């Protein structure tokens, strides 16, 4: 489909239904040790190393209009992250997918955030032999879709800053391609953005290149060509979809080092994430990005990204059995 | 007191009593939302941001022979960490101390690990206003004292490596003076040490200086003078005690940049932490440190550190009301 | 003495004399292999490794009103730099000083820049044994005093930027306490400043701290206290003099890490260098520093720094034998 | 042609002729301000900013058996380097090539090192307007071919270390794709290698990846595939030739991040540079690389690289007019 008005109008209709629901799972549901629990009642062991040392990876696919979006790509990224961390998925994929679809169906949520967390488990790495660290724990939950930029704001764009008081954790400390919850730097960025009268922090690599922000990748558009950092960042599924969309809409996209100066020269800027989709930035460091309006290439990408949510290649329909 | 044999003999006697205990709190006790729970049964909310984004600081004081060691120094460090993170202790100090002493007394544990965790709470920073982030959560627990180096090994020293596949998260990403559970780099170090046939990883700053390791600070001893990194590291309470001990035993200690080459030139090497105390390193990168035996200055520090546990200035006695 | 008007008026009088001189050495004189040459005619061997690989250290003391300022401090810093580089001064100190004073006297220059360069010599390090690298070369020259900020501008202050396209070479690559001519980053900073409509670049360490700029150290003044970076920078003789001046004028000065945010919060900012002295900064990133006027503590330091040029403790008089 | 014995035998014959030459240019010739001078007599102005602030780029093509090797690739790299530095070639390309060929012919040198240096000139960047910095200086010289690894050693391989006391200057300080003479870190590496009983330092990026060394790129060979760092390094013409050679000999080569651990796992290691060609490394950190012998893929590359020196696509013949 894909115009802003159409995509958001459908969401608003579905949200109206969900907000009126008497289902105790309408606010979300968690899977904890084989049992489904309302999300706000869910609890995990204090001694889980996902809490004790954030010793975990995670991933967040999504459901849009009752259709899982690029689920296999998320599951493959999670499996790759687990392998890099010497973790292993505690359930085989068919059981993971059956469980997730059951949770979503039970909740009635049509536009959902769908998180999976794999932790080291109850035995810490420090002082253990490798064979003592194989009993890894899985937590999964769904909740209503979350917006890093609200729909109304996507029409006019948001306010970003290039963070100056913090830089991204370097890959030689923590590999940013391993999706993780060690957000110390990203939280510093969020506070700095708020202190500076903005919402979205763009972090550098401490070597004068752009990386990513607090829950999103960044794409610059300059003289008809798209640019996004290669290193120092999560290889986002939304970013992958932007690369797909650029090729399909017929634009060049370059995944390479992006010197931070390029941010100040950009014709258009957008953020991309599962938690909100395609999120234009129209003010940077208190100055407008070009004319301060959402750009034409941004809009082409926006439309294509959303159109993909109803295509077989990128999505599948959940049966809500209602 | 302070000889290895004496200190460890007392611990073994107290451990023998604890291991025979029928008290359901002998394996530890947690405080969760005002209620005491056996440690292995304790659970926290899934949505706590201490789990969802490791958005927390913590601290770990200890009890030795029924005496809290440097509790105020730990509580002041935790309060300073909270302030740096824009967190606040959810209970006033008198209530914190009363609760901790009650937990320890109830458990009967004489040699204890005593952890306090302050998290952002149930509302995430991303998308919040600062005034929405003030309802911070506190978790506290005690467990039997944990050894990063077992007593028997402290007689002969351990095996370390200088990590080559990972470096410490830089302070411009996460301030290492804020004690935290974002251990991605330290866990990489632990796996690298195990892969290389060692136990203790020393991480560099990625600029050819020594920092700290996975749960400890590092001190080098060279030509009668002690050296420990100033930047890039937690300002350990054990390290503070080593500085106190050095001054009292009459040695110079220098808290300054320590180029990594110094590790290879050291006369003695020790690690220091609340979880084990003073832990000699006698093999580095598969080669002996000097003669490969625990050094004389290390032993002087070891003895003084433990002697401090029975001095008023540094400790207070808990009434177990038994 | 020390008011701006008085100090600059004396310089202008002496400059008027020098500008009228018919002495062929009035524009400067070089010492090359034991011979004095007019500066603009001086030549060095192409194969000198100071040119072939910038394999050198240098230092620049100065003469003010016919008085060498802190010459021994410069010579001791040069000797320390040589030792760090495994170079050695090719002439003993008495011969160095006799030669420099003779050059200055011969030139008639009363306000002089006085440079010494020690290079590896004609044999490169690559492919040599250490004993083949001991024949180091010395070049010395004097020229009329050079202003990084012109006298008239010192009344109102200059325009700085925090560089965003470059960061300072880290000490684990090149030790910035070794004064050196490998200015690749500082030249990038200069071009960035010019591109951004400013004159003075302040470089960060790539970890969100202030370092130094292109030929100067940086001092911030905040709530009556002075602050200057400890690491990542040359330990300037002017900076040393500012520390002396602060203590004498009775202010606290802290030589420690300076987060870059502090630059944006400063009450006053100044740059310091032998090539110009004490140089106020009153615009930063296109915004005024406080009221955009030269601050009171800056002026106290300015006056004291210049007063030192006529004190025995810090200077000696050259006999021009005229 | 291309076997070691054949290639080196031809060089030895030509060297025998050159060593007997009575030509005053047989030891090299420099071009300085339009005049040819014997290399050991050549001198440059002291005030040239190539000396005063190493404010220059350079390049070093070569002549082998009287044939210039990949001259245009070197000249294009030099032109790109100049553009990045806001320098410009002071002579048009036809004059550069005519001059270089004349110098080589006059010298009689058949196997030559051929250096070009472009400096900022006599006006320093600091304190200048951009339009005052356009009078750039050119120096060119030829000298007999220089070996970073002597021919006899290439049969058995050399000794390398991974540097631990220094790391490569990061690209956000100085762009390593701009060939430059600011060798502070590389000289530290050379001294560290010598201190550790080795000849060749491999520097990391300070983030646990391999970069390059003191005058060479590094290629690892693992399970039939070649690997060489993408970032942090000069894009060597020899490296380009190795990429060409790998494709022609039919091997995969990957130009990507190379974690430093890979060096310790490699089947074969080689260094590559114009100053010596293809230089096997058979000892790393005092341990043999696999069997400690020169590997089969290294030999295939070695042969192909040298074969290219007699092919039209990659070389042209100089007329010595003898
Ligand atoms: C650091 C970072 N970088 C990039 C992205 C975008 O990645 P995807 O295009 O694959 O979503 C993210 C997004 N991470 C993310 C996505 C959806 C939900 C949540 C949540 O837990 O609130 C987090 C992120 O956290
Ligand atoms: C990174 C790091 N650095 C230094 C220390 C030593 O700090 P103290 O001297 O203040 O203890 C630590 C120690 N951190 C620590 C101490 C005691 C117990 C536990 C645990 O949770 O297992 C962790 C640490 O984790
Ligand atoms: C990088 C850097 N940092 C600090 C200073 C100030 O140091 P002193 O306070 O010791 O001068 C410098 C100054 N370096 C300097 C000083 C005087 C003349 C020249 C020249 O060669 O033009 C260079 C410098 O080049
Ligand atoms: C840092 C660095 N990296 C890689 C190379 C290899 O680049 P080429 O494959 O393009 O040559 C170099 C080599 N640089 C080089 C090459 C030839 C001679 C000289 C000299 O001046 O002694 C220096 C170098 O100095």
């Amino acid at each position: 489909m894909a115009t802003m008005d159409k995509v958001f109008a459908g969401y608003a209709e579905r949200q109206a239904v969900l907000e009126a629901s008497k289902n105790p799972l309408a606010k979300g549901v968690a899977w904890i040790q084989g049992e489904l629990v309302p999300l706000h009642e869910a609890r995990i062991p204090l001694l889980d190393q996902g809490f004790m040392h954030s010793d975990l990876t995670y991933d967040v696919p999504s459901v849009w209009d009752g259709r899982f979006f690029r689920l296999e790509d998320h599951l493959n990224r999670l499996e790759a992250s687990c392998k890099k961390m010497r973790l292993r998925m505690p359930l085989p994929r068919e059981e993971v997918i059956k469980t997730l679809v059951d949770m979503v169906a039970k909740s009635g949520i049509r536009d959902a955030f769908v998180e999976l967390i794999v932790t080291r488990g109850l035995t810490g790495v420090r002082g253990a032999k490798p064979e003592e660290l194989l009993n890894n724990n899985l937590y999964m939950f769904i909740q209503p879709y979350v917006w890093v930029m609200d729909p109304d704001v996507q029409y006019t764009g948001g306010r970003a800053i290039v963070a100056r008081t913090v830089r991204r954790v370097p890959p030689g400390s923590i590999d940013p391609t391993i999706k993780n919850l060690q957000w110390g730097d990203l939280v510093r960025g969020l506070f700095e953005a708020n202190d500076r009268g903005a919402t979205y922090p763009f972090l550098t690599d401490g070597d004068a290149n752009l990386t990513e922000g607090s829950g999103f990748n960044v794409v610059l558009i300059k003289d008809g060509v798209l640019y996004t950092p290669d290193r120092g960042v999560l290889q986002g599924i939304t970013r992958k979809s932007v690369i797909d969309a650029a090729r399909s809409c017929g634009y060049e996209i370059r995944v390479e080092h992006v010197p931070i100066e390029a941010t100040y020269q950009a014709d258009e800027i957008l953020m991309c994430t599962t938690a909100g989709g395609i999120m234009p930035i129209t003010t940077l460091d208190d100055k407008p990005v070009k004319d301060g309006k959402v750009g034409p290439i941004t809009k082409a990408i926006w439309d294509r990204y959303w159109a993909m949510h109803w295509e077989d290649e990128f999505s599948f329909k959940i049966n809500y059995l209602e």
